């Protein structure tokens, strides 16, 4: 479980894995990037992270909400309303399945909601365990769940406001490389969704896949690269030893 | 997480940090110095300290009020009214994000608001934890938050309400200096806005980075300065051993 | 007097004369459209017609108390509840000039007030000398105080919830025309003001003086147009006569 | 903080601190006397003790509605109704920012109100923290706020209705005095008025400073009469031992 999601200049880019903890002995794949809207008027993306039971739960909610008269994704007003309807519904879960049954083990999960209602720029938050948020600004364009630290430099490194889609996007993907290799919690498939600023269109998103020659070549590049600029380092001095 | 204001005879001028603790492990740059108006009628700058997730969601909704028939920072007729507004929107969030979920983590935030509304002196006020508020006085010209000690001498020790803005402006940056040498929980960028008195404009305010070449003169300076007084310090007499 | 309001698809159009009976031998000119707001928030126009001293000490109440902690037309949520407070503001106006001095004098005034609040449509209401109102609708799409019947009718025959701006305002122009001939308790300067849908600014309105080079010749050739129509119409049958 | 005021033959004669607890680690300079009038119609002073953000909002309450139509202190009949409009204007504070949000914390505070309006004698009251008041007479000509133990026998002692203005403004820096020597929550600068019965001017009052010459001089010598009457004053009997 890795997610990131960037609020950029140009619009939003959001990417997941997709590897789920299950249960003991249980580990599978499960989307973790849903999206949702109307065409010409709304697009909203949410990721999950966290207990599978519970973001499950809140996402199925989501979706039989939006059929129905009444508060849901569809109408809200703002993308800020949007993340306080899921951060309500979250607690709505978390009431019902709390009891003496689940004992000790841990419920609790984390979102990000973003995306753009016309009238207004496209925005980003992060829904924390306790159901209080954040949003990304211009000085902290990005955020991330799950397990973040191993792919958290390449972003710091290289990822501003100004930074265009498609780099962004290579930039989550070289991040995603460093986190696979360093973490078996992590995994694929990914599941990516690019929107453009003002587009107002429900992007399809793209799915990428052991398979994917793209994703394949840049990992075989970077490597090369990586390799290549350690052996071009200088050495360090006598001082040293 | 540091901010300085000051009511002057010519004026107010702000300042802030930017370091902010976003949850465990993401310490990250977010501004702290917000302002709204309308020009030829109303300047308003709100600072922020404490908890990201309930400040933040407070200036939203600031923001999204002020386009909303209703109460808002806009049509409000004091700054003692907009402070109100403030606290009033603070208790909204707290009273929201409250439950069993949050649990026993600190969700508080302090607040400074600032300005001059067509009609009236300027005004600065502070709002506290709790939810009540002072006013900045000639007797009492600045006001801090966050983490404040380390940076008050320099404020004490000089500024007084009949100090001019540019001087005061110095100082307050030499404040931060010392407060960023001497608590890693404080750092730059830093965000200040110069507010003439009776000019009612909106001042495009200014950032200090890292890089800003008259920032990291007056350090140097100082330095240097406070280097050279130390040594030419007379030494203890025989009684002191 | 004689006032129109038109509420269209595209906004709203405004039109007062400015001849007042301000007592015996006493006739003069009065601005009899008034407006209040805040960019980016809202718009509201006040119009007026009727006893001068209770319409200027509505007027006059409104404005003070703008700059003032409490209901206001500057925070009140609705153009309803302008219209309700315009009146509430009239009721306490009456209350206070009445008594055995005044008499039989007729202090009575009536009001039009439209605009828009952000987050709502733009509306239009016509306050009744008793205090109780109406809005405008698609199917009856504008208002008249004072003075109107003259020029009722070119309005009935054109205007409808579709007309243009640019037509409406225009046709409103006519009935003035028709009306300042036919009636001297109507005359100019006329003050105009024409407010964009969902613009949400303060347009600075239109003062239409006796030398008016675009007001001049439209009723010029509204006048050719006229004699010229009513030649050329057929001649009465021999049943006639 | 500690206030005192008397009402004398000759007029009224007023002093406070200005030391005052504003939070924790957070002692300041704060005003606590302020005037109000009409030359050659009325002068009122009100002092303050207790809590920073009630006082303040009551006193900023006061100057807001002195601009308004409606009950004030420039109105108001008598120094009695007076004291009562502050005392309303304090219930009207409390009201407000109490809530679940203050807690436990203490909101209240005391004040102090006198001077003359054309046409009646001088007068005196204390309002205390619960709103009820009192007022001084001759035969209890001083009252005091805040922490006033200290310096109240030099009061007891020396002070009388007929005492005179200049004797009893002396008199009571002697108590600010010991005060200051034996309580740290009591500091300089002071602030002093002084009335004279039926002047109705409105005197500019003074300040006195760490650096007041006369201030310093009085303490010095005081000292040094104290030190110098115990020194000649006899010995216990041999009974005592």
């Amino acid at each position: 479980t890795y997610c990131v999601a960037m609020h950029l200049a140009d619009g939003l880019v959001f990417a997941s894995d997709s590897r789920t903890n299950a249960g003991i002995d249980h580990i599978a794949t499960f989307r973790k990037l849903f999206t949702f809207g109307t065409p010409g008027e709304r697009l909203l993306v949410v990721q999950t992270a966290g207990n599978l039971a519970t973001s499950q739960s809140v996402i199925n909610l989501l979706q039989q909400r939006i059929r129905r008269d009444g508060a849901s994704l569809l109408n809200v007003p703002s993308v800020y309303d949007a993340t306080a309807l899921v951060a309500e519904t979250t607690r709505e879960v978390m009431a019902r399945d709390s009891g003496n049954l689940a004992g000790n083990t841990d419920l609790s999960c984390s979102f990000m909601v973003g995306g753009q209602i016309a009238g207004g720029p496209p925005a980003l938050y992060s829904i924390y365990p306790q159901g209080n948020f954040i949003q990304a600004t211009p000085d902290t364009p990005f955020l991330q769940l799950g397990e973040s630290k191993y792919g958290k430099p390449i972003l710091d490194r290289n990822l501003t406001f100004d930074t265009p889609l498609e780099q962004a996007l290579r930039c989550a993907l070289v991040s995603f490389d460093s986190t696979i290799r360093s973490n078996l919690s992590v995994g694929m498939p990914l599941d990516l969704l690019v929107y453009h600023r003002d587009s107002l269109i429900l992007p399809e998103g793209y799915r990428v896949t052991e398979d994917d020659a793209y994703f394949s070549a840049i990992r075989r590049q970077w490597s090369a690269g990586l390799h290549d600029m350690l052996e071009r380092l200088p050495s360090p001095p006598s001082a040293y030893n």
